[PDB]
């Protein structure tokens, strides 16, 4: 037909857009730098949990898999360390979120797109070459984005350097109190420590993630070459766990503790950036950005992959129902529409990087003594808009607490 879409990048957003356009009848070509086999190898880059809305999109794409508890998180346990006793509460995540290694997930999608007749082009990409071949280019590569096509929007990008320095990897050798339960430790002015059960390509494992405030003490493991000195790395990880998350340190079977394999680790920082969602290319073909090519958030709120899955389904409906040309007016309206949802994700993600305001600290206390509140709070990780409605304003916390207390 006439609407021919060219997608660049094999992320979750690019692959789901390809699958969804294909379901809608839109001709689509995917330009991926890697093959399916290459997508299933290499060092891991991130550890995304996919909440219920993303699984529902996966349902309608006919790609739902990993339907067993080893790839699910059913409950979240939060510990806030103060100067007094640490604030502790746990709430249920119902439905569970899916914690599947993207070296299992992304090949799953790409393979199914190709098998359904999707046209897949493997190799390096020249934007103008894609623009010669399609009516619209959708860029959906990583955080590297294009940067030439989509400049950084400063009114939506309050940060310019990473707000956390990351050290995250798959580990064996941690005993588990509650199965399929996520552990978050908030260390004010220092950072966050997370332990997430996860299904990796190397089996079930523990994601031990240090989100370090830069210059603070948690930055240490992000700068150790764990391959060059495994013993030194693990010793430093255990030391920091002992210092700041002892409830986690006590569960470490030191006989088995360590990365599940050399390289199963990601270290670095992430600079939260919101870019301009559209771009006019040389020949007049326009270009839209989704996924990390458009918006980059700090992984702490775990909304990254979910936002890209949402923006893919939203952009697809716009492309598929577009009766006019896919010109700048279309792209500007599209980007505006996508930003209306993405805004809540960016502002919530940036809020969690900052010290918790008092009305947030109050909600945590209220949830520490009311299981209905803790369950309701955790359950809203499924919905970034409903979560941001609570965390933004102090009246949002109040109106939320009231609904949980039937008052």
């Amino acid at each position: 037909t006439e609407t021919d879409i060219g997608i660049i990048g094999s992320g979750i957003s690019g692959l789901q857009l390809a699958l969804r356009l294909q379901q809608l009848g839109v001709p689509v070509t995917l330009y991926s730098a890697q093959t399916a086999e290459e997508l299933g190898s290499g060092r891991p880059r991130n550890f995304p949990a996919r909440f219920a809305p993303t699984q529902a999109r996966e349902d309608s794409l006919g790609v739902h898999a990993w339907q067993f508890d080893d790839a699910r998180v059913h409950s979240c346990a939060i510990t806030i360390h103060g100067e007094g006793a640490p604030l502790e509460f746990a709430g249920a995540l119902a439905p569970p979120s899916s914690v599947v290694d993207f070296r299992l997930y992304l090949p799953h999608l790409l393979t199914e797109f190709a098998r359904r007749g999707g046209n897949v082009r493997i190799g390096p990409v020249v934007v103008d070459e894609v623009a010669r071949r399609h009516d619209l280019v959708v860029v959906a590569n990583g955080d590297r984005s294009m940067r030439e096509l989509f400049p950084r929007d400063p009114e939506r990008s309050p940060h310019t350097t990473p707000q956390r320095i990351l050290c995250s990897g798959f580990y064996h050798g941690i005993r588990e109190d509650v199965p399929h339960e996520l552990d978050i430790h908030f260390l004010p002015g220092i950072g966050e420590i997370l332990r997430i059960p996860f299904l990796s390509r190397l089996g079930p494992a523990h994601v031990l993630a240090f989100e370090a405030v830069p210059g603070g003490p948690l930055e240490a493991p992000a700068h150790l070459d764990a391959a060059a000195d495994p013993a030194g790395f693990h010793r430093e990880v255990l030391r920091l766990l002992a210092a700041y998350a002892p409830s986690l340190r006590e569960r470490v079977d030191t006989a088995r503790f360590g990365l599940v394999a050399p390289g199963e680790l990601a270290q670095g920082g992430v600079t939260p950036t919101v870019r301009r969602g559209w771009a006019r290319l040389a020949d007049g073909t326009c270009a839209l950005a989704i996924g990390d090519a458009w918006i980059t958030n700090d992984p702490l709120t775990a909304q990254g992959a979910n936002l890209g899955s949402h923006t893919a389904f939203a952009l697809a409906d716009l492309i598929a129902s577009a009766t006019g040309p896919l010109d700048e007016a279309f792209c500007r309206d599209a980007s505006a529409r996508l930003w209306d949802h993405a805004r809540h994700v960016v502002e919530w993600s940036n809020a969690f990087l900052a010290p918790p305001p008092p009305h947030v600290m109050e909600l945590f206390g209220r949830a520490a003594g009311d299981k209905q509140i803790a369950d309701a709070f955790v359950g809203r990780f499924h919905d970034p808009v409903a979560m941001w409605a609570v965390l933004s304003s102090p009246e949002g916390v109040d109106s939320f607490v009231r609904s949980c207390t039937e008052g």
